[PDB]
RNA sequence: GGAGAUGGGGAGCUGUAGCGAAAGCGAGUUUUAAAAGAGCGUUUGUUUGUUAUUAUAGACCCGAAACGGGUUGAGCUAGUC
């Protein structure tokens, strides 16, 4: 793809960088993405609730 | 590594060949003198997430008369001095 550089002033570079096709995948998986987000949200739990 | 996602870590676990108590043999094996007959095999995996059931824990909640171990009581009362 056309991934292009950014300078400090906010103007764009005139030379875009080509991208190897291995990065972009023609097949997208959404269920593994959902499970990854859920396990990231989990393990953030302190779990210090206690009752007698 | 942030009380992280994760990376390293292949120790192991399931499946890949089964049969027999076993030595053993092996797409065959056990029984038997038998190769016949019969039994079992000659294929469909694994790791997670969710739900249902189940096993160990008190295991849906409330309820005994009880049992065992320790301490406190003879200012009431019973006896004795
Ligand atoms: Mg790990
Ligand atoms: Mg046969
Ligand atoms: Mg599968
Ligand atoms: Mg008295």
């Amino acid at each position: 793809a056309k991934l292009k550089l950014i300078k400090i002033d906010g103007s764009f570079e005139t030379e875009p960088v080509k991208l190897s096709p291995g990065l972009i995948a023609k097949e997208l998986k959404q269920q593994p993405v959902f499970d990854a987000v859920l396990v990231e949200q989990a393990s953030w739990r302190q779990g210090t609730h206690s009752i007698l």
